[PDB]
């Protein structure tokens, strides 16, 4: 029983995890197969013109990256979106089974806050509609990668550049694409702010109704919200349409709640509360995803 938020283990990450120096510029880099990627403003502080002649100006040897202590030699050069991609003189052993995939809006992934190369802790983000996070990033932590495991392997998901204001935070795929309307730039960027994900909200509803905290569903008669009916009202409320999940069909399997319940529960839930906690929270925590949910439950089916 209970709920928390749950980190993926960092073994396979700790064992990709390198430093990268070129300059006074220090960030870190991910070792995969015979080369490593890290963020393009290792060459510096430049401008998307400037990004190709930065690059065409540098020198292997001015790219110094470390796995635990050891030089791995940078042996060819290349950009790749916003990240660099390094071609080492030596393949990582420790390379995992992986697939760089993209984040969707909603998702968890878990973030290797690393400095100088060495993962100093985790912890879970979600993915927002502005294709930002809520970490927890200080200077020096450019480069740590977002991940999960799954049963076919690692899957890296997203690599941190830069902050945004009011704690926001901003990255990119492996493949160096910006996961929102921002760049790698020092610029003022004021970025639209995030609706609350309904789905997300349903999962937590349920996670609450997993662990006797049924409160807002049981104590009243059975109160429903269609999905048409929900998405218009969350257009208008500052909350996602609602997405359907296939963790949903396990949630009301094991609790008898359908997704309508939930929905009219988070229309009457949508200003907070105060007649009882649920999960320790009087708002709605739209940070759990159904993956996330599912994997802190049982089936009751089979």
């Amino acid at each position: 029983a209970g709920i928390k938020k749950m980190v993926a283990p960092s073994s396979a990450v700790e064992q990709c995890v390198v430093s990268v120096v070129h300059g006074n510029t220090q960030l870190n880099g991910l070792w995969l197969n015979d080369y490593v990627l890290c963020p393009r403003h290792i060459l510096g502080k430049y401008t998307g013109e400037q990004w190709r002649d930065a690059l065409i100006n540098a020198n292997n040897f001015d790219f110094h990256i470390l796995y635990k202590g050891m030089e791995l030699q940078v042996v060819g050069r290349e950009l790749v979106g916003a990240l660099l991609k390094l071609k080492v003189s030596m393949v990582n052993a420790n390379t995992p089974k992986y697939k760089f995939a993209k984040a969707r809006i909603g998702d968890n992934f878990s973030i290797a806050c690393a400095y100088n190369g060495h993962v100093s802790g985790l912890y879970t983000v979600t993915l927002r509609e502005n294709g930002t996070l809520k970490g927890s990033f200080m200077s020096g932590s450019c480069g740590s990668v977002g991940y999960n495991v799954t049963n076919e392997g690692v899957e890296f998901v997203y690599m941190h550049h830069l902050e945004l204001p009011g704690c926001v935070h901003g990255g990119s795929d492996l493949h160096g694409i910006f996961y929102g309307g921002y760049v790698d730039e020092e610029v003022l960027q004021r970025i639209p702010p995030a609706p609350a994900n309904s789905r997300n909200i349903v999962a937590w509803l349920y996670a609450a109704v997993y662990n006797n905290c049924d409160w807002f569903v049981k104590y009243g008669p059975k109160q429903v919200m269609s999905v048409e009916d929900f998405n218009e009202w969350a257009s208008g409320y500052g909350f996602t349409k609602f997405e359907y999940h296939l963790a949903f069909d396990v949630f009301s399997a094991a609790t008898g709640v359908s997704v309508e319940q939930m929905l009219a529960a988070i229309k009457e839930l949508a200003d907070g509360w105060n007649y009882a906690p649920v999960l320790g929270s009087f708002h709605l925590d739209d940070e759990y995803s159904p993956e996330m949910i599912m994997q802190q439950t049982s089936g009751i089916v089979l």
